[PDB]
């Protein structure tokens, strides 16, 4: 047997702005109040107006497979509206939204024990995913959600530099594709948000990868740190490490912090 996504009432549901919008539709804010139970603040997705049968089908979707999941670490699903229209899906409201923008409106502001915190966050979210055999295809700091506890949760559910060679020239995505991209991430978190590659062109990214050109310690980053993100670049991903084995090494790391000292 499978999950689901529970209906809620709307009468429950109070939407008080729009705070994201997309191509899909938009995002709003507000707060869900159940009888009987505390209030607390969600997020609300909505589809774009008009949409069809068909379309309304594949937004029930991701709250489906969403359903599935329930892990401290991957964003928490509260339940759909769909005896009303429009069709909803509501989560747990993330307070300090996607990870790049906040790191990026909080350059240098976080200690490296704190950057590493929220790694291993995202590395267990990533192994509770990759344990259930789903590949995520689409990991990078964008698409992780950060509360006010600075948990880090993943959401979303090609990006060039993001992506693994072999996931690029060979469509093959698998967990270890998502390592790779994972260590695209833990660069992201201790850069504060750089952009990989700098200014390099997708082309040039490309062969420079299939050369052997890694990307190098951001500045101040330890030595440990980057090592594992140069295990998670490995160029067969058979050589890669697990999620199990990231999320081990960074709760060694966070156990022994004088392992953070050498930069
Ligand atoms: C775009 C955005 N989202 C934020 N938090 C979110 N929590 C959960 C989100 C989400 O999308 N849930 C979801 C749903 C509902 C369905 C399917 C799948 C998913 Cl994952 S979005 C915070 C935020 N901020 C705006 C700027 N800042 C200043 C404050 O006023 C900080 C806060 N902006």
């Amino acid at each position: 047997v499978r999950e689901f996504a529970k209906e809620i009432d709307a009468s429950c549901i109070k939407i008080e702005k729009v705070i994201g919008v997309g191509e899909f539709g938009e995002v709003c804010s507000g707060r869900l109040k159940v009888p009987g139970k505390r209030e607390i603040c969600v997020a609300i997705k909505t589809l774009k107006a008009g949409y069809t049968d068909k379309q309304r089908r594949d937004f029930l979707s991701e709250a489906s497979i969403m359903g599935q999941f329930d892990h401290p670490n991957i964003i928490h699903l509260e339940g759909v509206v769909t005896k009303c229209k429009p069709v909803m899906i509501i989560t747990e409201y993330m307070e300090n939204g996607s990870l790049d923008a906040f790191l990026r409106k909080n350059d240098g502001r976080f200690t490296v024990i704190q950057l590493v915190g929220m790694l291993r966050g995202i590395g267990s979210g990533m192994k509770y995913l990759s344990d259930m055999s789903y590949v995520h295809r689409d990991l990078a700091a964008r698409n992780i959600l950060v509360n006010s506890n600075l948990v880090c949760k993943v959401s979303d559910f090609i990006p060039i530099r993001w992506t693994a060679p072999e996931a690029i020239a060979y469509r093959k995505f698998t967990s270890a594709s998502d390592v790779w991209s994972y260590g695209i991430v833990m660069w992201e978190v201790m850069s504060y948000g750089e952009r990989p590659y700098w200014d390099m062109s997708n082309q040039d990214v490309i062969k420079a990868i299939e050369e052997g050109y890694r990307l190098p310690p951001p500045m101040d980053c330890p030595i440990a740190l980057h090592q594992l993100m140069l295990d998670c670049w490995q160029k067969e991903r058979s050589d890669r490490p697990k999620f199990g084995q990231i999320v081990n090494m960074l709760d060694k790391l966070i156990r022994n912090p004088n392992s953070l000292k050498r930069t």
